């Protein structure tokens, strides 16, 4: 049985590994290949802030909260392992800062040690009047992608740098199942007017003194359009823009300024931080993750397509629950072909 | 008047700056000098792990508790300032790990967000069954010493290479007041058998992924003779020996192995960490800090000495309270000569 995963971002590769690890031992034969037109370090994943944290507001689909939880438990469970850091993973603690009282987030018990900030803590941050403290996990996009491609490759899964033009051509090339993990460009293969770019720009900086995440919110401007600081494994990510609808892949001058001045004010030690790079990427914004089976019909036979895209600004955060769910749906497909 | 501070470790330079800041505007002249035979990076201070945290048990002198507290609030008050990191100062969070239930430390409300660990947190650290979480402050010895010498120099305080042989020497050189901040070597200038070396060996390592401090305790083997991991501003300190009475300044292989393997066991990601140096230093261990005024007579001059030494394995943690207290006692020396403050 031939499976082509399209996409080598976090979603693509996580899914490929989950399918393979789940079915290799039982389905003979099983051929899994990954096709993508960019690999690390050239994916949106590579440019992610690298923090586990859902949006502040509850999810529409209740399945999404479960997926986020299963992802946290999965990642956390690696912590005492020798390889957690080679995977891109380490524990970090930090602050969410608000100008007024807000409700507790749905994820308060998923993270470790959630509590509200005290007045002394708040004086660390003069511009803000309310917030949270918790411990979470760094998951570095770049490093995680290199870990997964290594695990996948060791297991015989083969990668092809190529651009896919249609589902039809891949089916015709002999795929029995296609997993569509094309991120924000999924519309090219099948129009989807709910799918939009979430344009985020970031500044990467050497400031290794900073050991905590610091996330501000502006209620009247929408999520991640206010200053955020996230220490990564070797560098710090500085953020504060997230505009849906903008397809500009180039770094913008006002966003640079929004980010630098917002963050220099949040964290004035940044004055001595060396700029390492500045980047722009597109989160696959969609009111709901598209994670569903579709049957396609070209010549003899159906080829089965399973979509997994539209994870917005939380793909690192949610990725493993989604991979598990795709692997289940793939189980159902096998069953319907009496492959077990 | 003429003040000679002996010592350029954290205690020496803290105290010098605190005196100068408090009394610059009320005395004329005020001639403050620092004499030391080692300066950064060659003091014990430079080799400290760089964390704010007192001993787990209450101190003999309860004054020490306020001194630690004042130090925290002082340091904390710099967070949100543009220069906090140039001073060696940044917030950090972390874990204290125990093999059995222990009482809360007296300093639990001084730190930020003290709580007990939950079972999932405890799963991160297999060999341990109980402990704490809190946020505290890194104060890097090396950087803080550099910041202070800069601040002190800007203010007209003068530094001299000088191995002092007696208090008499310095009095007769014309010091009116001597502040004795000589750390573990204070016994040289005035015997003090309550003062002993606390030999600590450490390994410095590049492992910038580590964001939290991690301190284990072994109630039976005494304090800091259990693995400890403390991220610094750009490298990580790996520890686990603290042996009183040992004057051996050279690194030994047995403590190396105790530290490496203990810490690899605590934090197995350390397998990929690059070793970047290994050091030994001597905490000035004393049942309590010696912080007191003494009058010495040489010819018919009275000289005032104020001691500030014996801060053991917590000099960074306590230093500012002790400097403030020395400044107090200096006020009283002034007052006794009909000189006026505020
Ligand atoms: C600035 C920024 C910061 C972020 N920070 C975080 C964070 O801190 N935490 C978090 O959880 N999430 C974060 N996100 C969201 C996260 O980055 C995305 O949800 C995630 O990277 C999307 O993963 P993906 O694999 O779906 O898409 P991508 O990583 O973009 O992967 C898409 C893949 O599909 C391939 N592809 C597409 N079409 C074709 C085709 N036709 N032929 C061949 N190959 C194709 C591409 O080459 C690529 O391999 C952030 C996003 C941005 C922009
Ligand atoms: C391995 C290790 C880790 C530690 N970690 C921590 C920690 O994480 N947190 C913490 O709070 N504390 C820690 N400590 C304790 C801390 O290092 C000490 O309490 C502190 O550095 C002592 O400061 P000091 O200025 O008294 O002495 P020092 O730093 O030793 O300075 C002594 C000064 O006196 C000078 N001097 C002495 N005699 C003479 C003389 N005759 N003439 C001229 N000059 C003289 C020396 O040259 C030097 O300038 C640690 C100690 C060790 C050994």
């Amino acid at each position: 049985m031939r499976v082509v995963v399209i996409g080598a971002g976090v979603i693509g590769l996580s899914t490929a590994l989950c399918i393979h690890e789940r079915y290799h031992s039982v389905l003979q034969p099983l051929d899994v290949k990954v096709y993508a037109d960019r690999f690390t370090p050239f994916t949106t994943t590579d440019v992610a802030a690298g923090l586990w944290q859902p949006y502040t507001s509850e999810p529409s689909n209740p399945q999404e909260a479960n997926w986020n939880q299963q992802t946290f438990n999965y990642l956390l469970s690696h912590i005492g392992s020798p390889n957690a850091a080679n995977m891109g993973l380490t524990p970090v603690s930090g602050y969410n800062l608000f100008r007024e009282a807000v409700p507790d987030p749905y994820w308060k018990d998923m993270v470790l040690g959630f509590r509200k900030l005290t007045p002394r803590e708040l004086d660390m941050f003069p511009d803000y009047r309310y917030g949270w403290f918790n411990t979470s996990l760094i998951l570095e996009g770049r490093k995680y992608l290199q870990w997964l491609t290594e695990r996948l490759t060791e297991r015989g899964v083969k990668f092809f740098l190529r651009k896919v033009e249609s589902f039809e051509e891949v089916a015709r090339g002999g795929a029995d199942v296609i997993i569509n993990c094309t991120g924000v460009w999924a519309g090219v293969l099948q129009p989807d007017p709910l799918l939009q770019p979430g344009r985020g720009q970031i500044i990467k900086v050497d400031a290794p003194w900073l050991k905590n995440f610091i996330i501000t919110h502006d209620l009247e401007r929408g999520i991640y359009n206010s200053p955020l600081i996230i220490p990564g494994l070797q560098a710090v990510t500085l953020g504060g823009t997230f505009q849906v609808g903008n397809w500009n892949e180039i770094n913008n001058i006002q966003d640079h300024n929004t980010i630098w001045e917002g963050c220099c004010r949040l964290e004035p030690t940044l004055k001595d931080a060396k700029i390492v790079g500045e980047y722009t990427g597109f989160g696959p914004v969609r009111p709901q993750v598209r994670l569903e089976r579709e049957q396609l019909r070209f010549g003899s036979s159906n080829t089965e397509v399973i979509h997994n895209y539209g994870h917005g600004g939380y793909g690192l955060t949610i990725h493993w629950g989604c991979a598990l769910e795709v692997a289940k749906l793939f189980g159902k497909v096998l069953e319907e072909r009496n492959l077990l």
